[PDB]
């Protein structure tokens, strides 16, 4: 693997004629409460809008998963819960190897008071705005829905 | 926005400060029959391993979601049906651009008959193998998991 690019949050390299590039790997987190399912929103000038996502972001030197869980959650929406670790998945195993790892939290509690917007909606509603073409979703937003109909519904 | 690369599949540009990976836009199509959903494998050298995904791949010239999404089906597995659209994602908006358009497949004809490898297997199972650390998830094949637990069981 030869490299053509070293940057910031990610490394542009070449193995063969595989263009790949390296990403840290990341979390996400599914938070339900009355009903409403935690989303966040923010400028991704890489999309040139704002998809309705979850609490997510890069795990750090030194951290795990479940760690870096904890500080997006945390930094993002200010708050704090008890986590279970759910599963995992490649983004996009053609041409990135970012990985992200997706926790369930419950018993919520806010514990600090922005670029990050904070979304609390029913997720039958986020898909209802989505279908009607009035919001987009970034995957971990679609996963953090799907997974809400399948497995936490009521 | 200055470009520093430009590739097969993606462009490597700098807007400011932020590293932004153009990538065309995708399609995946979930496929369920007899209760075992449709995956596909294939070596992923940017992963170094074989993810557990679902029929996908890139939209090309001229061709809209739909058209792309046949296309990948009969490609990759030698099927056809009827698509329906569901809803579509960005695999990684802090980064990139790509966007996957996923469709539901169904009354499945074969009308073809490898780099990729279908595998038949019902959700549960893949589920379970993956929570068993036995199998790695590509956002398309999470998504076609939690897809089925939610509105196709039975
Ligand atoms: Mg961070
Ligand atoms: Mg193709």
């Amino acid at each position: 693997r030869t490299y053509l690019y070293r940057g910031r949050i990610l490394n542009l390299a070449l193995e063969g004629r595989y263009e790949i590039v390296e990403h840290k790997p990341a979390v996400a987190v599914i938070a339900l409460r009355e009903g409403r399912m935690l989303f966040v929103r923010q400028m991704r000038p890489a999309v040139g809008l704002a998809p309705l996502e979850i609490p997510a972001g890069l795990i750090e030197p030194g951290e795990d998963p479940l760690e870096a869980a904890r500080r997006q959650l945390a930094e993002e929406t200010g708050l704090s819960g008890d986590l279970t670790y759910l599963f995992s998945y490649f983004v996009s195993p053609g041409f990135t190897d970012e990985k992200t790892h997706v926790f369930l939290a419950e018993n919520l509690k806010e514990v600090e008071a922005e670029a990050i917007e904070v979304v609390w909606m029913r997720p039958e509603e986020a898909l209802e705005r989505h279908q009607r073409g009035e919001v987009e979703f970034s995957a971990t937003g679609l996963v953090g829905v799907l997974y809400y109909h399948a497995f936490l519904r009521g």
